[PDB]
């Protein structure tokens, strides 16, 4: 696919549709995960000591949210330029990562967590051509996260 200008403008409008609900997009990434990894609990402060995924933290919500903005430059950026950029705060997320106990094979259960998640927000708008962007998107940026938790670690 490559990204063209024609992909591109499917992934941003893709975006700015997920970011139109915060709260809802991102407990039911959480949710999605917990379903494809029950374990992953214990990571994350503000779900130890719970039962359920809490539905109005802001911690949770802060949280989630810039996940996903993150993948969504990344599509831009490959559209125009052909690449995704490593900045400083690329870095600062590899060591958090390792600080709490995340791994590689983390990484696909958030990727199915998000086209899964992508899906569902852009319903019967959804292309062929649109899966094809936003999986290119996430894994040219995993690809460079990946890379400063190793570099962390
Ligand atoms: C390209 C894919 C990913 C992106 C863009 C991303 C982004 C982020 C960001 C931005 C934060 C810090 C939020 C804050 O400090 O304000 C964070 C924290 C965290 N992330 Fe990820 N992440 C990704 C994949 C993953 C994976 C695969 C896991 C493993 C399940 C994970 C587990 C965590 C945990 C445990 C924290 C700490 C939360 C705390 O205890 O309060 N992330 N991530
Ligand atoms: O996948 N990374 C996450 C970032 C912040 C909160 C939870 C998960």
């Amino acid at each position: 696919g490559a990204l063209t200008e024609s992909q591109a403008a499917l992934v941003k409008s893709s975006w700015e549709e997920f970011n139109a609900n915060i709260p809802k997009h991102t407990h039911r990434f959480f949710i999605l995960v917990l379903e494809i990894a029950p374990a992953a609990k214990d990571l994350f402060s503000f779900l130890k000591g719970t039962s359920e995924v809490p539905q109005n933290n802001p911690e949770l919500q802060a949280h989630a949210g810039k996940v996903f903005k993150l993948v969504y430059e990344a599509a831009i950026q490959l559209e125009v330029t052909g690449v995704v950029v490593t900045d400083a705060t690329l870095k600062n997320l590899g060591s958090v990562h390792v600080s709490k106990g995340v791994a590689d094979a983390h990484f696909p259960v958030v990727k199915e967590a998000i086209l899964k998640t992508i899906k569902e927000v852009v319903g019967a708008k959804w292309s062929e051509e649109l899966n094809s962007a936003w999986t290119i998107a996430y894994d040219e940026l995993a690809i460079v996260i990946k890379k400063e938790m190793d570099d962390a670690a």
